[PDB]
């Protein structure tokens, strides 16, 4: 009755010895595994030895004001709300409207993520990691700067930097106002898909951010101003013509300081938005978020933004502008941009695969009203199709069903090579991937669903073949799923926009 | 009553007709009502000037409340002799007159 001891115990060391494998490759590098059978080198591509691992995937987002047809929109409304609160805090007779204080605090905001978006560039730059090669180079890569100009010119970068938090710094914006914070929350900020020391890191890149373009007596007009993209390597003179071109209409201008130093009597000092400074020992850790991962797990990419120089064969004047005017729709601020835009006239085919309805995904069982609302903030659906003029037309657009303070136009992804010299390779994205019939692009796609599949709540995907004429659905694995029509996500994006553009109490 | 701004030429509040018992009026009928009840007065800078001016006169103590509704909010049957003798000595006018009347 005595249970001898089993082989593992009686021979420890044997285990011991015969498991001791060099776990915790650093990412950022190539891997060859070599051959198991070494006669297969006749076998030239049917043998697949390369191991590459992404480590940054880039949301490209446009900062908006929601959904805008009339004065009854949650921007209107809180452009009342934040008028008379302003007003009915500073004695005198005011010169600016409604529209004028919330176009200025649209503006602001726009600031603000520049500020941040340079700020990020340069806090960067100082991380180091001996297990991921990725930092700090493909993060600069994936905002879209020079990164041996930010090396080189690190103190001219930090000046740059400080002096932009000084000059904007000098107009006031309420900080009880959760718009800039959750803006400033993505754009200063790195999340890792999973809490561990290798893992893949997530950022937020503005794709354009809106210049203020004063009219005059015909109102006023936001217009875009695009940021670079990854793979542009662009030196400090291009961030700085970048900021001279968004500050040239409202630096030393007498409108925007009246109303700023009216939001500066009505919210006190302590009711501002801070902006964050810049030493030489300024560093930005990534952080575990699951509310940042759980919106871009349900995010859905709407496009490129449409310009005025942009080229459209059937939809002329679809470009994309918030703007004022009081002979239209008189005076409420308007924003109904049309979606499904990629540059390149021409049909997008793969953003057919959009019109279904969206699948909200979750892990676990249990989900809070707070996170189901926060993991919708990045989705947007479409809802019906943009009406073309000319019964010519090359694009096909769409108009949403609301969309929320945020839009995402594309994901960039960063990986290594599996050629030499093992460079990093640059990749965008939609959430709808098309998959054109020849011979180059089916291992290629192969190679990009297996790069996504690397991150931990990557944005769902949709797949379309030529040949086929098909698509295929949600490529994501689903844990606790429930179907979205778009008049729910309709509601939650018009709760989530009138909660962002919120002012305090008094009158 | 509808609020049908004018202009220089002043102000007209106007009918806007409630559904009538019998009708099966779904959501969509009540908020199509609704958007057409804050249509000229929801993101408009003369209700906010006014609504701000009287939030500053009188405190936000002072405003009228509305009520928040959850899942579990029931209102119950009371007993009011007020209600029952403004009822009991009620008289009808008839019906309202509208311009397509």
């Amino acid at each position: 009755t005595r249970n001898d001891v089993a082989w593992y115990a009686r021979y420890p060391h044997i285990l011991e010895e015969a498991t001791r494998l060099p776990f915790a490759y650093p990412i950022g590098q190539y891997y060859d595994t070599g051959y198991s059978v070494a006669s297969a080198t006749e076998w030239s591509k049917y043998v697949d030895t390369s191991l590459t691992i992404p480590g940054v995937m880039c949301v490209n987002f446009t900062p908006t004001p929601g959904e805008s047809y009339n004065k009854n929109s949650p921007i209107n409304i809180a452009a009342q709300n934040v008028y008379t609160y302003v007003r009915h805090m500073n004695s005198g007779h005011a010169n600016y409207e409604q529209a004028d204080l919330m176009m200025y605090l649209l503006a602001m905001d726009s600031l603000y993520i520049f500020h941040s978006y340079v700020r990020k560039i340069l806090a960067i730059s100082k991380l180091y990691t001996p297990v991921n090669k990725y930092f700090p180079r493909a993060l600069l890569v994936a905002l879209g700067v020079d990164p041996e100009d930010v090396f080189a010119n690190q103190a001219q970068w930090e000046y740059f930097v400080n002096m932009v938090a000084y000059r904007a710094g000098a107009f006031a914006a309420p900080a009880s106002m959760t718009y800039y914070e959750r803006h400033a929350w993505m754009s200063n900020g790195l999340y890792v898909d999973q809490d561990v020391t290798r893992a893949q890191i997530y950022m937020f890149k503005p794709t354009m951010l809106w210049k203020y373009e004063n009219l005059g007596t015909t109102g006023t007009k936001l217009v875009p101003l695009m940021m670079p993209k990854a793979g542009d390597n662009r030196k400090l003179v291009d961030f700085q013509v970048l900021f001279n071109n968004l500050v040239s209409t409202m630096l030393g201008d007498e409108d925007f300081g009246i109303m700023s130093g009216d939001v500066f009597k009505a919210f006190g000092a302590d009711g501002l938005v801070k902006l964050l400074a810049v030493d030489s020992t300024t560093m930005t850790l990534p952080t575990y978020d699951p509310l940042i991962l759980a919106q871009i797990h349900s995010a859905r990419a709407v496009g490129a933004p449409i310009l005025e120089t942009s080229t459209l064969t059937g939809f002329p004047g679809r470009q994309w502008q918030i703007t004022q005017n009081p002979d239209v729709n008189n005076g409420a601020i308007i924003f109904h941009p049309s979606f499904g835009y990629d540059g390149q006239d021409h049909e997008e085919l793969s953003f057919r695969a959009m019109c279904s309805n969206m699948i909200l995904n979750l892990p676990g069982e249990a989900h809070s009203a707070e996170m189901i609302i926060e993991a919708t903030r990045l989705a947007t659906m479409f809802q019906v199709k943009a009406v073309p003029a000319g019964d010519t037309s090359k694009p096909v657009l769409y108009l949403p069903n609301g969309f929320g303070t945020e839009v995402v136009n594309d994901y960039t992804m960063i990986s290594v090579d599996k050629a030499t010299p093992h460079d990093l390779t640059i990749h965008t994205f939609f959430n709808n991937i098309l998959v054109p019939n020849a011979k180059e692009n089916y291992v290629a796609n192969l190679e990009l669903l297996n790069n996504i599949i690397q991150f931990d709540w990557a944005p769902q995907l949709y797949l379309t073949y030529g040949i086929a004429q098909e698509s295929f659905g949600p490529f994501a694995q689903l844990n606790d799923w429930t179907i979205l029509t778009g008049e729910t996500l309709a509601r939650m994006h018009e709760v989530c926009v009138t909660s962002m553009f919120d002012v305090p109490q008094m009158g």
